[PDB]
């Protein structure tokens, strides 16, 4: 997007070096004779002079005669073409070269030329844009090494005398050097003695490229993830330096730039197909083995502190594990940056709220409502991390009335074949009381619960009935919040009975084991053992959830009583999103 | 939304804040399978068939608890008619500020979505001024947000109101109570005590930090209603309303703006200079003051435009270098209003100096200053090439002057080429032995014209101004007719840097149309200096009455813009 200014003088020759693809303008009113208004331009075969007037060729030399000097080919000898500016004679010698820097700019996964739209000047969000994508090395302390790196090729086409008085430099801005590492490849073999040229210690390297046709390749990799200080963009640059006289400082002629964006960390919701179970009671383990066998997923024996997300690039997609203070060749630990634990984090299935579409879902974590002395909040650094990665926007719910403080204690997402496709499950202290009252009216009012009290005591303990009220006005507030940022109607909210007992520091804890914290392996489910009244063979408590979930198509098993699950990445690719 | 669930066993109570949707759920607890409304409520339905949403709306805030009543009847042949009684209470709570950016508190009767900030010619948001500096200064610059409540007199014995700022933006906001701090850098939350009836509480707001690297500049203040009906149990939240604020950025003023006041620090040995600058003060009207690299700007809010000073009431701003030769304030310049490839920058673009590519001696501005000036999106930075100079400021070869035709401004770039043209044409018409440097080496024009070592140094310099010329042409979207080439001469010295040969003229003092210009002590031809005639014949046709001084720092404050920054769309 640069242009040169070759100011021609009619009393001495002028020599120029223009790079093809640059609007070269030959300014005339620089040393022209005071008299006359008819100069003309006698050109040469190798130069296309597209002279136009202000918005042979006997043109009036009024101020504003724009002259252009676009050419065709790369010179094989200095001064191949010539220009004459008559005055009724100015001489101009000219030589040309071809410098280019082309990475994967159209995001096709190839080495596409830099001639794409808008070249490589800015990153533009959306399905119609330009800009290459880099990966952070998910590694801890040849072909296999280069399988996870980009490839920037520098093609030089210069005559065989050009690089005795010229050179090139490759540089990265001093503010961003700690976040890029550029390897270099020798022409002997694609993988032969690769050493770093630019990195966190040397921000500018003087290349040596011999004259003539020559295309040599760099590999590029990142070193850090998006964060508060780091928006996500790196800029690499080439520069041609003229060093004709060996007694004066060098000068700049040509500067080509390429922009890169660092791939972010994306989580996987519960509504995606499974790929592997990294398991850590022997009966529970046997039940998990049966559940995996019925779901034909790979189970490995060696813990809710990590989430197996992925980093997506046009060439490769790599799983990544993030844990707050299984390996193989591809996993990596992010080291970027009760309420601050990792249980307070769930990513929602694909949703579209308020017209704007969020193809990758929305991240959900919990905090308090009014900051106070005794309020527990998520660590600010991790919040800023998960907000810096804008592919999944943060959503803040209310979890400070629970002793544990996690969010998974009262919400969960399951698949569905009809309506939207995903069903939101909310714990409800209200449906269980209605079920117990109905069972009492049906004739059973002395049942054995936790077999430990009877249904009578549970339905006549006034303190419990007053406690569940406050634990019902908070899940309702979370419900109204979830129905505003996810655009959920009243039909996609299934209620799962689960009582609470306000006893510990006036906080909330479950009465019988939670039925909302489930284990979803594709279509199949694993639900904790809800000890409850055994009314007519089957238990009443383990009947409502079955009758509420089975008609969808989902199955429900009941494990008597911490395994991580990896899920396939999204088919939608984040560089097509428009945040 | 506020879902209200009525039970057919016992009556239910509820409090509603007016202006918010209030649906009631009725299919959930209905016995079997298949509404009397009082004057104070409105009931409507739009598709006990599951999914029949029914909504309630109010007309006015209640007078006493449970005056308006809604009865839902489950009529049935098989099951005797059941009834659900819902005793509603209605209250009004509003928290409003200058959301529509006029200048009034703009009492919002639920008309605007005050919970978002959007750049645009017309939209929603509140502007907050910084406190770069209670009986005074409270009625003038601190923003006003008012809280109006209409509730029964026996209602706040049970319900309490709290006000909270997020704990990540508490060192940057301070809220005072009208006759006194309630929130600030130590107390995220305050518990207000609002009586019954009606009560308009006035809240004053101030900020404490300019937009920077970590602060995007968006403070949100929120009111919450808490139900303290019981004493053993903790309370729950029922209603939350918020107002968003944006911190006013630091804007700089370019050359073309007419002056308001001209400052100086002249003490002694100035002599003629002072007289000369004073002469300008009377010709181009200014207020001339009299008693070190500071730069003057302003901050704008719909209640006040305040002049501020950036150093390295008036106050000061210090958010940058918490320094090399390029971090001084002569390195920063502001372009007049500009248009680039369609996108219009009505307030101009900042220009700063930096090298081309990093090396062992690529002196660059401290990254704190660059990121501070890029946090203010009002005037986006443009990185020039000013490393070849010893001092390295960009004021040594470029400057803008007010033009009355075409675009409106003239960019004056130094050009070593034109001075050779002047001397060559002068010698082509005789008298080619004129003297030069008459001030205080009296080298002849012939010696300068025949020198074989100055030409290389000037050629290299001409290879550097062209690059900045092309960069400016692309970035600012200019053409050839807006660039004048003042003659100047350069000479390379030790450490291979460039310094002016005879005193520079591009660093000129612009008092409107009037121009104070330092003197090229040079040739004496025909009676008037040649370096004093090219500039005249190039500038005076614009109308600028050029004057020549014998140069000293004179900072000039210039009148703020007409185009407001909130109207911009970055």
């Amino acid at each position: 997007a640069q242009g040169t200014l070759i100011r021609v003088t009619p009393e001495q020759p002028t020599h120029a070096v223009c790079v093809l693809g640059t609007l070269t303008q030959l300014d005339i009113c620089s040393s022209a004779p005071e008299d006359c208004t008819s100069f003309s331009i006698n050109a040469s075969p190798g130069v296309v002079v597209d002279i136009a007037h202000g918005p042979s060729s006997t043109w009036p030399l009024d101020p504003g005669v724009e002259v252009t000097l676009t050419m065709k080919v790369a010179s094989g000898s200095t001064g191949d073409q010539k220009v004459q500016i008559s005055y009724y004679k100015a001489l101009l010698y000219l030589t040309g070269v071809e410098i280019s820097l082309c990475a994967d700019i159209t995001r096709t996964g190839k080495v596409k030329p830099t001639r794409a739209v808008k070249d490589q000047r800015t990153w533009t969000w959306g399905p119609c844009g330009q800009g290459a994508i880099l990966l952070v090395n998910c590694d801890r302390d040849d072909s296999e090494d280069l399988q996870d790196m980009s490839l920037m090729t520098l093609s030089t086409k210069t005559p065989k005398d050009f690089f005795t008085n010229h050179t090139l430099v490759l540089h990265v801005a001093r503010s961003e050097m700690d976040k890029v590492r550029v390897f270099q490849a020798t022409r002997g073999k694609l993988s032969s003695k690769c050493s770093v040229v630019l990195g966190p210690k040397w921000p500018s390297h003087y290349l040596m490229v011999p004259g003539g046709k020559h295309n040599m390749d760099f590999y590029v990799e990142a070193l850090a993830f998006p964060d508060t200080d780091f928006p996500g963009l790196i800029t690499l640059t080439i520069s041609l330096l003229d060093t004709s006289n060996l007694e004066l400082p060098e000068a700049v002629v040509f500067q080509d730039s390429v922009v890169f964006r660092v791939a972010p960390w994306i989580m996987t919701p519960n509504t995606q197909p499974p790929q592997e179970v990294y398991a850590c009671n022997e009966d529970f383990l046997k039940s998990v083995t049966t559940l995996a066998m019925k779901a034909k997923c790979k189970l490995t024996i060696c813990q809710d502190e990590m989430e197996i997300g992925y980093i997506q690039a046009p060439h490769k997609t790599l799983p990544v594990v993030f844990d707050s203070p299984v390996m193989g060749p591809d996993f990596g630990y992010v080291t970027r940056g009760g309420l601050d634990s990792f249980g307070n984090l769930e990513v929602s299935p694909p949703v579209t709220v308020r017209g704007k579409e969020y193809p990758l879902g929305r991240i959900l974590f919990g905090d308090s409502c009014y900051p106070s002395n005794d309020s527990r909040q998520m660590h600010q650094a991790l919040q800023d991390f998960l907000s810096a990665q804008q592919v999944q926007a943060p959503v803040k719910l209310y979890s400070d009335w629970l002793s544990v403080g996690h969010v998974d204690e009262f919400l969960s997402f399951v698949p569905a074949p009809d309506r939207k496709g995903f069903r939101l499950l909310l714990a409800s202290p209200r449906s269980c009381y209605k079920l117990f009252q109905e069972q009492q009216n049906e004739g059973h009012g002395e049942a054995l619960l936790f077999e430990q009290q009877k249904i009578k005591n549970i339905l006549s303990n006034k303190t419990l009935r007053e406690h569940n009220s406050f634990v019902e006005r908070c899940i309702d507030w979370n419900r109204e919040l979830l129905k505003r940022e996810l655009g959920l109607a009243e039909s996609d909210i299934i209620d799962i009975p689960q009582l609470f007992k306000l006893k510990e520091f006036s906080k909330a804890e479950a009465f019988f084991p939670n039925m909302v914290n489930m284990l979803v392996l594709g279509k199949h489910l694993g639900i904790p053992k809800p000890f409850g009244p055994v009314i007519n063979g089957r238990c009443c408590l383990e009947e409502k959830v079955c009758s509420l979930l089975e008609p969808l198509g989902l199955q429900c098993t009941f494990i008597n009583d911490g395994t991580n699950v990896r899920r396939k990445p999204f088919s939608f690719k984040w560089w097509n999103m428009v945040p």
